[PDB]
């Protein structure tokens, strides 16, 4: 159950997850998992990061499922769940621009 989980805001649009996400107060890794406002069942992890370059920004990935059960940004890194997907991507940042760190507040 995905709208069980914290990090789940559902059907919420693009701007709104960057204006929830742009919020100073956020840390590099600041994130949320939302539907896609186009890709029929993907999902969308938006993702604040920071540099001096670009100051606070915002990153979106396409999460998307397998009818064959799995979960992916890459098909190459593939899990059972949605969850067990936000629990690796909070140690390895791989290609994200910063691991998964603290759930975007509300
Ligand atoms: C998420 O589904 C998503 C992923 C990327 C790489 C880009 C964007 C748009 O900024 C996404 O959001 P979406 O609402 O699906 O267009």
């Amino acid at each position: 159950s995905i709208q069980a989980e914290e990090w789940y805001f559902g059907k919420i649009t693009r701007r709104e997850s960057e204006r929830l996400l742009l919020n100073a107060e956020n840390p590099r890794g600041t994130f949320l998992v939302r539907e896609s406002e186009t890709t029929k069942g993907a999902y969308c992890l938006s993702v604040s990061d920071f540099d001096n370059a670009k100051g606070l920004n915002v990153k979106h990935y396409k999460i998307r499922k397998l009818d064959s059960g799995g979960f992916y940004i890459t098909s190459r890194t593939q899990f059972n769940s949605l969850q067990q997907l936000v629990a690796y991507y909070s140690k390895h940042a791989d290609g994200l621009c910063h691991r998964l760190t603290t759930v975007c507040p509300t």
